[PDB]
Order: C-alpha cells, then sequence, then structure tokens
C-alpha cells in the first residue's frame, strides 16, 4: 500500500494530512508530522541533486517523480518512490500539493 | 479561496480530509463530513445527469469537471465548480480522489 501526504501550497508546504500507509512506511504517527515540511524524512545519504530537483519543481508547482533515500522515525533507511503533483482550481491557483510515497527498498 | 476534499479510492469514497475553504463554502465543519460520501451536498434541484457523469467518472477513475448545484449546511443553494482527479501510485493503483470545489454563485 502506498503512502499519501497532503501539504498546504504556500509557506514551506506544511503537512496537513497523511493516510495510514504513510505511518506504516515512515513509522511516524500523524501527530508527529502535521504542520512540518516532509524534509525531516531525509538524512545524510539522501542525494542532494534529487533534493534540488524536488525544491525547484515545488517552487514552480511542477509535477515531479523521484526515487529518494528517506529514513523511518527510528532511523532505518528506505527507498521512497515519490510522486508530487500540485492540486489546482480551474483558474490555475495551487490549492495544495499531494505526494504519493511507495517503499521500493526490497 | 477554493475548497479541497480528499476521499479514499474504494468503499464509496468516504471523505478523509477537507481544507478551511471547504467549511467557509459549505458551512460544514470537518467533524460533520469526515467518513461520509460528499453526495450529501446535493439536494432537490441537483441535475441527475450531472450526478450520473460524476458516478461514472469516479467508477473508472477518470478526471471530470462539472458545475453542480449543491446546498450549504443551512440549506442555501450554491453553484459548485467541481473538479475531481484520481491520485495514483507509479504502478497506476488509485490511492485516493481529490476534489476542488469553487463557489461560482
Ligand atoms: C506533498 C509533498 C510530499 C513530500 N514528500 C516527501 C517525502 O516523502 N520524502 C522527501 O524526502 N521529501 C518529500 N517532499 C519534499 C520536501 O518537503 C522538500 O520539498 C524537499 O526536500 C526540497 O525542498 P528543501 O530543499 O526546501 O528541503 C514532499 C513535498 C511535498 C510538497
Ligand atoms: C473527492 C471527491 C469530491 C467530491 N465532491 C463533491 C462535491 O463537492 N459535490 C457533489 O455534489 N459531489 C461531490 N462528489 C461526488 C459524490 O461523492 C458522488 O460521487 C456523486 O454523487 C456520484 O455518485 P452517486 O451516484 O453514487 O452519488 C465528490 C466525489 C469525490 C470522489
Amino acid at each position: 500500500a502506498s503512502g499519501m501526504t497532503v501539504t498546504d501550497a504556500g509557506a514551506d508546504q506544511p503537512i496537513v494530512f497523511v493516510n495510514r500507509a504513510f505511518s506504516t512506511i515512515t513509522g511516524y504517527a500523524p501527530n508527529e508530522v502535521l504542520g512540518r515540511n516532509a524534509r525531516f524524512l531525509q538524512g545524510p545519504q539522501t542525494d542532494a541533486a534529487t533534493v534540488a530537483r524536488l525544491r525547484e519543481a515545488i517552487a514552480a508547482a511542477r509535477p515531479i517523480q523521484e526515487r529518494i533515500l528517506n529514513y523511518r522515525k527510528d532511523g532505518q533507511p528506505f527507498w521512497n518512490q515519490l510522486s508530487i503533483s500540485p492540486v489546482r482550481d480551474e483558474t490555475g491557483n495551487v490549492v495544495a500539493f499531494v505526494g504519493v510515497q511507495t517503499d521500493v527498498t526490497a
């Protein structure tokens, strides 16, 4: 089952919702992630260039797919097949971002 | 500001998240809508053919936009410019639906 994260569009994209699978994958409870930028999932072995591509895509409200090394709450590394897309109204205003997170470590 | 509604993909698409604007537009608090299908927003004068188009789009996980007559908690009618899109993982599985609700009254 794939994780889903919803963030606000503006002001450093704080998490506003995660599904159950997000907790299964990351080991974080909703309480522990709400109001935070998802970048806490990253650590020392996370690829800087991949993070840069995410940063620029989100700034431009551009859909992006990346395979990124993330870390469970307990510090265990896992490979995150991450898909982020802006949510737009019909006037093109960005209302939110949605992230789909799949553990592809195996 | 535009409302946003997130539902589960399966089992009659219960609401799992709404943003602030959803409450401003509909007059419903999150606690009142969570776990419910969004069809409660429809009323007597809602166009049946529009509802049928939404029903078929969701069944096939197809993106759809409709202008649909909805009703606030207090019963006042409003025109809802509604856009629904499936949220998919990289293997095409539908993880959720996202609806954007703009009051165009
Ligand atoms: C909806 C959403 C979900 C995200 N999910 C993840 C994730 O699961 N793992 C991750 O490393 N980064 C994720 N990010 C990316 C970070 O929040 C951040 O945008 C990224 O690290 C680049 O920005 P920064 O250089 O300011 O940290 C997500 C971003 C958004 C908007
Ligand atoms: C994410 C999402 C948001 C929705 N938002 C609305 C809405 O704001 N107003 C509305 O009348 N129907 C909305 N619907 C549609 C109803 O939930 C339902 O799909 C529609 O009435 C057709 O199915 P039915 O014939 O089983 O009711 C939404 C559906 C989804 C999946």
